[PDB]
């Protein structure tokens, strides 16, 4: 996997993120993770969405560099959005919301699931250390 840049448009909420790539503006979903809703009635505001949505968009607009990698997969689901890892001055905000617990790993499809057991492993680790949407 090779990572590319990209520009911040607009967090969006906590797992998706409208960004400029290769000049066009373009909605990702982060791969393997789910974040709680601000949005959605089928939902509505759950808990620890707004943090979510604040700890993505916080590292997103405080960062130097974006990146995007996209994975072995489709690089863009049924909605037309990006599925990628995005990082922020190389740290990967999908494993970052993880290991916080304000994301849990989502149900993974093959092949786009390279980051699947390092993902995991964080996410054991804040269910461990009983944060946020684990306490």
């Amino acid at each position: 996997l090779h990572k590319e840049p990209a520009t911040l448009i607009k967090a969006i909420d906590g797992d998706t993120v409208k960004l400029m790539y290769k000049g066009q503006p373009m909605t990702f979903r982060l791969l393997l993770v789910d974040t709680p809703e601000t949005k959605h009635p089928k939902k509505g505001v759950e808990k620890y969405g707004p943090e979510a949505s604040a700890f993505t968009k916080k590292m997103l607009e405080n960062a130097k560099k974006i990146e995007v990698e996209f994975d072995k997969g489709q690089r863009t689901d049924k909605y037309g959005r990006g599925l990628a890892y995005i990082y922020a001055d190389g740290k990967m905000i999908n494993e970052a919301l993880v290991r916080q617990g304000l994301a849990k790993v989502a149900y993974v499809y093959k092949p786009n699931n390279t980051h699947e057991q390092h993902l995991r492993k964080s996410e054991a680790q804040a269910k461990k250390e009983k944060l946020n949407i684990w306490s």
